[PDB]
């Protein structure tokens, strides 16, 4: 009986985040001296007017510090990486191919420890990075490092950029919900040395990238039908939808070249996202038969902090009070833009605080919330969350 | 009511393949003259014993011809590509980044035509390639070319190699089954110029790659709950599991370098796969509560044709009759090894032949069958299929 098999195979309830772990590489770079370091490490101190421009840009980021897997001494071994576009992909791959699954595994071990169940109960691995590619891929390496079962179903989410924190939640939803007993380990890990490069005055946008991106890894356990008393259900992934904004392909794009990953951006990302986010929010509510709230302040919020300008304009467009993006701005200050890992860090910050503040739910005491990823396309990932009692 | 939303959101029945379309690039290379073409185009005719070995290998492939998006005249423009390892990734990307989604879209158009419903009813896109990477990624480009709805949920399956034909079936199963009304467009497309390179005597394995791989694209429509009288349900995806074989990481591996994609393989792949496939098959049956058949000839078979030696040894291990891999060997002869597309072509060949012969089911008149992907890791994708009345 094929239908009986299907009925027994699938889960009952909504996919639920039940653990979150994070990990950083060891080297801390304060933002207030980053321009000094960067123009020194790229041998560009003669570009004095460029250097002030970059210092002023760094002061506007609302990033306090970032973590990296390299220090100034390390980079001296790679003059090709600190140039603008000398051949360098091979060296970057030699670092990122083993390094990204290793950092991801550090976050995964912490998520598994919080979860408190044996790693042998992990049935699915969703691994996400925009930093390096290889065959067998980074999911294979992470599973090996962690000792997962040999028949774990793996999903390698490569080169999905800054919306991919939303992407992995979308994957984990269907994996957890369609498979009885499934426990999905989600790992996002980024080592931005894949794209680090020297400044070039004809590509000021490529340079601003070096003011934003930092390293980091985050991991979740997602599953349906939590074991009550044992597992800790925090956020239910009710609806997950990806949207492309037409006529915005030139706003953000990144290309894998002989000089590594080359980042490009127009100035239009704040307005493109803010002019389109409302439609994405209505879509995700209407897709589960719900009416969107009249006041967007009724929800809790995990927007991806792609830039402080993006946050400010989305905040204005949605008429949100200044405290609503508190958790997001805290992670941005503490960590910079860790690409896919950010929104998972922010989910962690929000639920930890909500417990510290003894609130009614993990979502700042509110019932419903939205997690948003933004990135190349332009692409929006919109995740409708229902948070649970604390 | 979160659980009411969940019950309304999910589909009822098993994910079903209901359309298949394929497409090749235009240039046909007969295998019996390939060694001549290859050593001429790579300026390697001084390597006389190398050519003799390579011609002998080409005779053993059981490949009749392959399709490519380039001809001999085209390659004269790229002496870096026809070298062994001069810098060439940028040129390869310039071809593959637009070329792979375009070929994929051509196959998708044929699948959508067979399906017969409006493309606006496609809710998910699973796009798969090992030939080039970009941000926004190939799924974005294919969806754009096709004019899919802007909020299609996309899945970009990059760099999963020769097992990825199974991988995309594994993805499509959970997407279709967890989402009421969802229709999943699956696209596999490969342009092997990402890895084409001249011969070097210290890397005979890499050279053997040029005897196996050819270009191609295949597309599926997968959905649960077929609309009877409108849709054509053919194969139900009952169970889908990925397995890694321990201690076989060096058997097949591919690296993205400044010289493009570098293919490597040991001689151990036929025996590594054959010594482990039974365990994978038992796993997929026991995971849905079924006992495996005492005679493997009771099933129909879609093994990936990674090499004729793999097929021969798997056939022997499972004690299969010589005709059981007929559909696979037909595709290998007509097309070579098209990486992720092969098993989808073979499913098309099997269901077309089964209709031509007026058999009882699309699966050669048998009810249960298995589709197998094999690739780097080593990784096995095991897909348990139930075929439907013809």
């Amino acid at each position: 009986d094929v239908q009986g098999i299907r009925k027994a195979q699938r889960a009952d309830g909504t996919a639920t985040v039940m653990a979150i772990g994070t990990a950083h590489p060891p080297h801390i770079f304060p933002q207030d001296t980053y321009a000094d370091f960067y123009f020194r490490a790229t041998n560009s101190e003669h570009k004095v007017e460029l250097k002030k421009k970059f210092d002023r840009i760094c002061k506007k980021t609302m990033i306090g510090k970032r973590y990296f897997n390299y220090d100034e001494e390390f980079l001296k071994k790679y003059p090709n990486i600190t140039s603008f576009d000398e051949p360098s992909l091979n060296d970057r791959q030699d670092i990122c191919v083993p390094g990204v699954p290793a950092l991801g595994a550090e976050a995964a071990v912490k998520a598994i420890a919080e979860w408190g169940r044996p790693k042998s109960e992990i049935t699915h691995l969703v691994f996400c990075t925009s930093c390096g590619v290889d065959m067998p891929s980074a999911d294979f390496q992470c599973a090996k490092l962690l000792g997962l079962r040999t028949n774990v179903n793996k999903y390698c989410v490569y080169m999905q950029g800054c919306y991919a924190g939303g992407t992995v939640m979308r994957y984990a939803k269907d994996l957890a919900e369609n498979n009885r007993g499934a426990r999905v380990l989600v790992v996002c890990a980024e080592l931005t040395i894949i794209g680090l490069r020297g400044p070039n005055e004809s590509h000021l946008d490529n340079a601003i990238g070096n003011s934003l991106f930092g390293d980091g890894a985050a991991a979740l356990i997602v599953g349906s039908d939590p074991i009550i008393g044992v597992e800790k259900p925090m956020f239910e992934i009710v609806c997950a939808k990806q949207t492309v904004i037409p006529n915005s392909e030139d706003v953000i794009h990144l290309h894998m070249r002989e000089a590594g990953l080359m980042f490009y951006m127009s100035k239009d990302s704040p307005e493109t996202i803010s002019n389109n986010v409302e439609a994405c929010l209505v879509d995700v509510f209407k897709s589960v038969g719900m009416t969107p709230p009249e006041d967007w302040n009724s929800l809790f919020w995990i927007p991806h902090p792609g830039g402080r300008a993006i946050l400010d304009q989305v905040e204005a467009k949605l008429k949100l009070r200044p405290e609503k993006f508190r958790a997001t701005r805290t992670v941005l200050w503490d960590c910079g833009n860790m690409v896919s890992a950010c929104v998972l860090y922010i989910l962690d910050e929000m639920r930890r605080k909500s417990a510290d503040e003894g609130l009614e739910t993990y979502g700042e005491g509110l019932e419903w919330g939205v997690l948003l990823g933004f990135g190349p396309g332009m692409t929006v990932e919109t995740i409708l969350l229902h948070s649970l009692p604390l």
